[PDB]
């Protein structure tokens, strides 16, 4: 019990904020576009990336959950998204803070992004990660979300540009 | 034989009825590996009859339509512009049923074109069903290519089963 799980509060709003989830990065997941398919492939950079994400990223059925620790600090956090056209909940956002991973924050987190689906009736988890995010990535395929597309035109004319968006999603 | 202009109140009525259902001889077929996507066009038989439902879960906007003589509606696009990255995405674009094969399709597009450059576009984007593949292959003679998918989009829909199709082209 290193770390309680709950719905984030007023207080909580401004120690999420400071957890804008910059990392480093030895390999990036390369897209190769083809006109019949796409293919990714893990490739090491050096020097490795430090990918700072931009303030203006463009943007009952909403929900954000935070890890707390002993000292009342936020460790991680989700901020999670309904549409119930699709069944969809959009992991929106999941953040552990820099010196608190490896301690099932991610997990915990997620696993409260799952108790909401099934409580509005969701049929699957999705989210957008940027193909340079392989940290994340990693994470991602750890908790069980697999690809389930991309679009390499979201970030054209963006901060971003250079990158491309991929998808993943797992069922509930 | 077709003109071309901004769409007005007594339109609405009849881009409703322009819905874009088809039928089709094919389908482009979504394969998910680990590592990647591949399409590929294959023959189904019998053919495909693809009923769009009427509930599709919905400045910088536009609504073009083409006029044949008497003034009838034979096709509509709506467009969407969003300046974060510079995307003119066509929400909509349709041929009334008897129209087809007469440049509606390209002029609803070159309108869609002037409009991103009129805005500063960077490029046009347009979702499609894997299963059109008549809207498929309509979209690849005006140039788009495809820039991705969501296998997931039609999850707890109507159209469970198909996948989404993203295509792109630049200005
Ligand atoms: N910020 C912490 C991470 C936040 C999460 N992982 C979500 C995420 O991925 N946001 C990324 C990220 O902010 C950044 O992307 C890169 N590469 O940096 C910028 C590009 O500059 O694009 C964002 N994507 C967006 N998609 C949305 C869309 O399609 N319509 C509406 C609007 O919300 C769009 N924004
Ligand atoms: N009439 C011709 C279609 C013309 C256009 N290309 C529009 C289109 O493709 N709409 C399809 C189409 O209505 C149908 O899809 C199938 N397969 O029929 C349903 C699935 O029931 O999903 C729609 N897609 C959506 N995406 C959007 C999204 O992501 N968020 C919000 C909302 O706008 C969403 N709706």
């Amino acid at each position: 019990t290193t770390y309680a799980f709950r719905v984030a509060r007023p207080e909580d709003v401004e120690a999420i904020a400071a957890i804008d989830g910059s990392f480093t990065t030895g390999t990036v997941f390369q897209v190769a576009v083809a006109p019949d398919g796409f293919t990714l492939r893990e490739v090491a950079v050096d020097p490795p990336l430090v990918k700072v994400f931009p303030e203006d990223d463009g943007s009952g059925d909403r929900r954000t959950y935070v890890a707390v620790g002993a000292g009342g600090a936020v460790a991680g956090f989700t901020a999670v998204s309904y549409t119930p056209w699709n069944g969809r909940l959009t992991i929106e956002d999941i953040e552990v803070a820099p010196g608190h991973r490896g301690r099932g924050i991610g997990r915990g987190l997620m696993e409260r992004a799952a108790d909401f689906a099934r409580e509005r009736g969701a049929g699957h988890l999705w989210l957008e990660v940027t193909n340079v995010n392989a940290p994340a990535i990693h994470a991602y395929l750890r908790l069980g979300f697999t690809f389930c597309g991309l679009d390499t035109a979201l970030y054209l004319g963006t901060e971003s540009e250079g990158e491309q968006a991929l998808y993943m999603s797992m069922p509930c």
